[PDB]
RNA sequence: CAAAUUU
RNA sequence: AAUUU
């Protein structure tokens, strides 16, 4: 029936202007040697994702579906919520939000300017007042940077995001954020991905797995999915919504929204000229998260049940899940996994690459990350959250005139600090820059560098300074990737590791409590590591 | 551009 | 600020 999108033929102009590296990168020349490898996708590459995402849709739903649609309305009803004061909704903005076209933005809204307020009203008015016309979008390209693959067709195009005007944005915030807060949690339960913290989503994938007699895991991800979403997808997005306890004047604005943004309508260049029309999910409204969270759980909880998956145990973050069942053999394992799949693709949410079951945690890998293992002080098996260093590292050699990366080695090494990657290259080079350039005190993102002992201990557990014995995979991985991007061995991070630690221990106070616990496993003489006081 | 987690 | 979808 319905083709996901069409185009003027309009180019998708670029938001401002997006740089190349430089002939010398001085902040990670020494972290790696490729930096021909690491590229940002740009704008002149959005034409090819359209492409890619442009197609025709067809959907047939079945009984399964059907049943597990009436469950979740049920679920729904057990919610009531709220509107949001149109100022509340406008202090919940970002403080550099994309502003308005209507001559105003982020701050006027945050701070509650008149004239953002009144402009604000008046587009709340014509929500109320007119449930047709389509509100016009502005369509852009993600810039993200990664590492060429070859292997996988040299560049990525640009992701295309697509998003109303700043205060469509804030009227959204009012009639559905109290929604999006409440919902998911209440339809999903246990399954609801993003309520968890790391740490409790590796004991949830061992609690489910320990749970089976016979355990079998896979996962599946959705080819494009935004391009996947059905107007029919969006509209019953919609009825879940208004399944809730809801003040009428929220629902003919849901109503509205929905009927006048969320299943489609025209999207515009940056420069102004009509670039095409959407009648499929807009990657940039409030809605975006919860919606293709809850319906791709909607479709796959189908799935499962017509292709009899046993004792299905769910983990969804977006189009992102992981199913642990109780397995019926390889060989009806493999046939239900196909009929997942077809399952899947009649509703409309097709793989990128096919599914496969396993029968082994770390072989499952969701929102690009999986479980490994490693042991930790005392030799008991320490279980923890890893993933190809690729993109990480690639991010890590994104210098440019406008940009240092120096904020991305810090969040990495805080998220993943009992990675071997994070421990022996990340936080090496990252030390070894700032102590050089004598800047350890300074406040990077808000945290404190000399902190970081005990904000990696409070959120990984003082294990992440002791783990050894890695496994295969993450060794064969991390090794592979350095070699890729032309980085050296770990082998040499071991020395500098030793440099790094010995001049941080030397130079005594919190720099030394860092270089003790940060690079013990660097030494042969490893010490007594004991709790901390600040956390 | 939006959300979630981490800070 | 970082990351993810
Ligand atoms: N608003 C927004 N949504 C995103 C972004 N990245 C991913 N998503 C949403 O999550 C969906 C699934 O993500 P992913 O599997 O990574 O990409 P895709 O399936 O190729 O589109 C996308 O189709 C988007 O709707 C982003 O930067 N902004
Ligand atoms: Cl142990
Ligand atoms: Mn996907
Ligand atoms: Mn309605
Ligand atoms: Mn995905």
């Amino acid at each position: 029936s319905s083709m996901s999108y069409s185009w003027t033929g309009a180019l998708i102009t670029p938001c401002g202007p997006e740089e190349e590296k430089l002939p010398i990168n001085p902040l990670s020349n020494s972290l790696l040697r490729y930096h021909n490898k690491v590229y940002c996708t740009t704008s002149k590459s959005a034409s090819q994702r359209a492409k890619k995402v442009t197609f025709d849709r067809t959907q047939v739903l079945d009984a399964h579906y059907d049943s597990v649609l009436k469950d979740i309305k049920l679920a729904a009803s057990k919610v009531s919520a709220r509107l949001l004061t149109l100022q509340q909704a406008c202090q919940l903005t970002p403080p550099h939000s994309a502003r308005s076209k209507y001559g105003f933005g982020a701050k006027e809204v945050r701070s509650l300017s008149g004239r953002a307020v009144n402009h604000i009203k008046s587009v709340w008015k014509d929500l109320l007042e007119d449930p047709q016309t389509p509100i016009p979008t502005t369509i852009m390209a993600k810039n993200e940077v990664f590492c060429v693959d070859p292997a996988k067709g040299g560049k990525k195009p640009a992701r295309l995001i697509v998003y109303p005007d700043l205060g469509v944005r804030v009227c959204e915030k009012m009639a559905l954020y109290d929604i999006t807060q409440k919902l998911p949690q209440a339809v999903m339960g246990a399954s609801y991905g993003f309520q968890y913290s790391p740490a409790q989503r590796v004991e949830y994938l061992l609690k489910a797995w320990a749970e089976k007699k016979d355990p079998m895991g896979f996962s599946y991800d959705t080819r494009h999915f935004d391009s996947t979403v059905t107007e029919r997808d969006i509209r019953t997005e919609e009825s879940i919504y208004q399944a809730c306890s809801l003040p009428e004047e929220a629902r003919t604005a849901i109503h509205s929204l929905t009927e006048r943004l969320y299943v489609g309508g025209p999207m515009f260049n940056s420069k102004g000229q009509t670039c095409g029309y959407r009648r499929c999910r807009a990657s940039g409204v409030l809605t975006t998260s919860m919606g293709n969270t809850i319906t791709c759980y909607v479709k796959a909880l189908a799935a499962c049940k017509a292709a009899g998956i046993v004792a299905p145990t769910m983990l969804v973050c977006g189009d992102d899940l992981i199913v642990i069942s109780e397995s019926q053999g390889t060989e009806e394992d493999e046939r239900n996994l196909r009929a997942f799949t077809e399952a899947m693709t009649r509703y409309s949410a097709p793989p990128g690459d096919p599914p496969r079951p396993e029968y082994d945690l770390e072989l499952i890998t969701s929102c690009s990350s999986n479980v490994s293992v490693a042991l930790g002080p005392r030799g008991r098996r320490r279980y923890y959250l890893t993933r190809d260093p690729t993109t990480p590292l690639a991010r890590a050699a994104w210098e440019t005139v406008r940009h240092s990366p120096i904020n991305s080695w810090l969040g990495n090494i805080i998220q993943y600090a009992p990675t071997i990657w994070v421990r022996m290259v990340l936080m090496t080079h990252f030390f070894s820059i700032l102590m050089v350039q004598d800047t350890l005190d300074q406040n990077l993102g808000g945290v404190n560098p000399l902190d970081l002992p005990a904000i990696i201990e409070r959120l990984h557990g003082l294990d992440a300074f002791s783990m050894h014995t890695y496994s295969h995979h993450e060794l064969t991985r991390v090794a592979s990737a350095l070699r890729k991007l032309g980085a050296p061995p770990l082998r040499v991070w071991k020395s500098r590791a030793r440099a790094v630690r010995a001049s941080l221990i030397s130079r005594g106070g919190k720099a030394a409590v860092c270089g003790r616990y940060l690079f013990n496993w660097a030494v042969k003489t490893k010490l007594k590591l004991t709790p901390l006081p600040e956390a």
